[PDB]
RNA sequence: GGCGUAUGUGAUCUUUCGUGUGGGUCACCACUGCGCC
RNA sequence: GGCGUAUGUGAUCUUUCGUGUGGGUCACCACUGCGCC
């Protein structure tokens, strides 16, 4: 179903009119939210990334410089005080080329990685906003790579591996790329959109990927490769990214320094795996419908009594279990076991766990998936074993299926 | 020595002008922030908080109403879209509240623990501005609680002992406490604030914490405890706060049932226990001075050749140590082993191995404390298995020590 | 936007009941769905 | 704010050297410290 109605089913947040296209993450959403963030990080690690995090605003004069100001002033927003005026960041590449500045960086310290969980605003026209898919608050999952540009093969390839290789673990169907050209208000020279063009559509092609021109579209800094997935209605919704830029490098003037000692601009690579925090989970529910897999879900495990009776062996187990580290509740409540079974299973929990008189002199379980298929009681070592299993894994199917 | 010195030291963070009194978290940095976090996350757990997460700004309106707009404009940052114009949140406190409005809650959701590392603003004067300690834009790691006034004790109580417990990891000596009374500005009645001081008093003489009143002060919203501690020059800054408020939950008209079927207006409580992120960091850095513990050390280990040789044994065991989990870093560089055990000294990682052709022939890796204390080569598991051992406990003391 | 409902939400009496909501009373519309203006 | 330096940063030749910076060349002031206006 659409998103917006199983995130107020599963409280996995909500949204008010005094804050327009601004999330109100819940608990639960949040978990969700979080779990990405951990996954994310666990990707990155491999290729070496560092995680910055950059001033929630910075001086108007900066983004004047960038470009922002003289074509993207209009969804930016903007605060001030005594001192100057400053922009609610709309993007992280200014930033992160700051804490690029620091220091005399060699061409030795590329390629460099930086990636930031950059929370960005942009005043997105009334009319377009749209649940989690398009608000005006998100938060991109970006980097930015630094390098000489014999690096931006290998680099975009890299960006390109990663958006495969983690949409992957969701078991995405359609991944459709474009390759968005110099737009209206671009600023660069022709000269380098052609190369910068180029480059990323060799890239794609190079490894096989299908496309096609976006024309007219991209970054009003360069080129842009964009992975589109889709949603409920098959609408077209763009989560991955991967830009070539040539000016903000030296529009910012950052530089290294070649063996030839010599002052070179670096070339900076844009990109976002998961695209933006909010939008990717749109779409995740949006897929799975509720359904996420365990290791995402927001609640993992119930453990419900039949009767006031079992109830402490209740306790009993669902502590166990959260030491186990697994997200798991008691649902000890004075009501039918068949009604338990109802709400939680509407409410998407991976696992229930029925302890009747029967399991507390067993020691077992009474597993049973929320689609249904009882797994029949088992060892409770074995159940925390075996889901630990599915989460460390973050396997979309669940025990026996 | 001076947070800000041992932070541009080890690259912890940097500042800009056009970013006045907002943090460039560098990676370093960055890592020591975050540790705190899952720190954070982790002592919550037990006491069963939600961490949720609110909009980065919301209508001028609703601050109106809670009573920001009419005692703390002044420190209130703003924009604004076609729509309205939005506050960029001071506290998370009317967040929360909106999230707890979702529905209808009995008592029995209470009491209601939620907490969030909330990413705050405020125009703090150009002047009263200082390093990590006082910044315009940081991140605090409170939550509010929503209970009823039965609750108020033991809730008070629970936030208490969690600043101490809490603080106790950093071995803290000097934590002096503060009851700031009804500020110029409040906006309960007398006869509400009288009884939100006392109880709030009531509850540290009932621990036996020794306090002094901060006549004047306090939330406009209600009166305040206070823990400060001390820094390089022993200068006092408030870090933990617990706070009683009994008028924002009615203004932004929350409420509950009672048995009796009827609808109370919830008990509010702000806390925050590190109080900032930023701030709190400061003071650790002033503390340790560079040598944060295992555990909160940006680098925790760092392996080095002595010769180009054993260069890949060190690829090797840097490597062993990065799935132990470790933050290791092999300095494989060009460099007389002298040099690199001197910069990584004064680096403050808090391991150093060493490997030169000895140790190769014999999977035993030269260690070495960042204090200098030689603690002999020794078996590779062994140091990984004591490490996170070090590390599992967020020790202060290192192997041997 | 307003009003009213309920297989909605909450309180509550009864029920103690083995796997998609047991029975009743009261409250309210904040959530969900349905009506009316 | 500007200028200049180096036990500062970077490049580089030499050095391969066992635990708080080996020797030289060049570059620059972005980091750190020191000077001058
Ligand atoms: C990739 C970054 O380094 C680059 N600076 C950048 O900002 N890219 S972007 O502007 O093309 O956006 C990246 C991704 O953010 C997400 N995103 C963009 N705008 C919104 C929005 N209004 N709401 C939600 N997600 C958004 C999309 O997944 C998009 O692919
Ligand atoms: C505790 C919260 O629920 C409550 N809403 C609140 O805002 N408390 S506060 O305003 O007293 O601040 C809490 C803590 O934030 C930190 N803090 C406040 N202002 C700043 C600042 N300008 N810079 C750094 N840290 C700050 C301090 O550690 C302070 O104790
Ligand atoms: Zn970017
Ligand atoms: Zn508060």
């Amino acid at each position: 179903r659409d998103h917006r109605k199983i995130g107020k089913q599963l409280d996995l947040y909500h949204m008010q009119e005094e804050a327009p296209g601004m999330v109100f993450w819940h608990n639960d959403g949040w978990t969700i939210f979080r779990e990405l963030e951990v996954f994310v990080r666990s990707k990155l690690k491999e290729y070496q990334y560092q995680e910055v995090k950059g001033p929630f605003m910075m001086d108007r004069v900066l983004w004047e410089k960038t470009g922002h100001w003289d074509n993207y002033k209009d969804a930016m927003f903007t605060t001030s005080s005594e001192n100057r005026e400053y922009c609610i960041k709309p993007m992280n590449c200014p930033g992160h080329v700051q804490i690029f500045n620091q220091g005399l960086k060699s061409y030795r310290d590329l390629p460099l990685r930086m990636a930031e969980f950059g929370s960005c605003h942009r005043n997105e026209p009334s009319g377009s906003l749209h649940g989690l898919m398009r608000v005006r608050g998100f938060t991109q999952d970006d980097a930015h790579i630094f390098c000489t540009e014999e690096q931006i093969r290998d680099e975009v390839n890299g960006c390109i591996r990663l958006v495969y290789d983690m949409y992957s673990t969701f078991g995405f169907e359609k991944i459709v790329v474009k390759l968005s050209t110099r737009p209206e208000k671009r600023i660069g020279s022709d000269e380098m959109w052609d190369r910068a063009e180029a480059d990323l559509a060799v890239a794609l092609e190079e490894n096989n990927i299908p496309f096609e021109y976006q024309l007219g579209e991209g970054a009003f800094y360069g080129p842009k490769i964009e992975f589109t997935l889709y949603d409920c209605l098959d609408r077209a919704w763009q989560c991955g990214t991967v830009q070539l830029d040539f000016s903000l490098p030296s529009r910012l003037s950052a530089s290294y320094v070649g063996e030839d000692n010599e002052r070179k601009v670096p070339v900076m690579i844009h990109r976002a795996i998961l695209g933006s925090m909010e939008r990717f989970i749109g779409i995740l529910t949006e897929e799975f419908a509720g359904f996420f897999p365990t290791w995402l879900a927001p609640v993992q495990v119930v453990i419900m009594n039949i009767t006031d009776s079992q109830s402490e062996y209740v306790n009993e187990l669902t502590q166990k279990l959260s030491n186990a580290g697994i997200r798991v509740k008691a649902d000890l409540r004075n009501e039918k076991i068949g009604f338990k079974i109802r709400e939680h299973t509407l409410r998407r929990v991976p696992y229930m766990l029925v302890c009747g008189d029967k399991e507390v002199e067993s020691g077992k379980v009474a597993v049973r998936t929320r689609r249904g298929k009882d797994l029949g009681s088992m060892d409770v070592n074995e159940v925390i074993e075996k889901l630990q299993q599915e989460i460390r894994s973050r396997s979309l199917k669940q025990l026996e299926e």
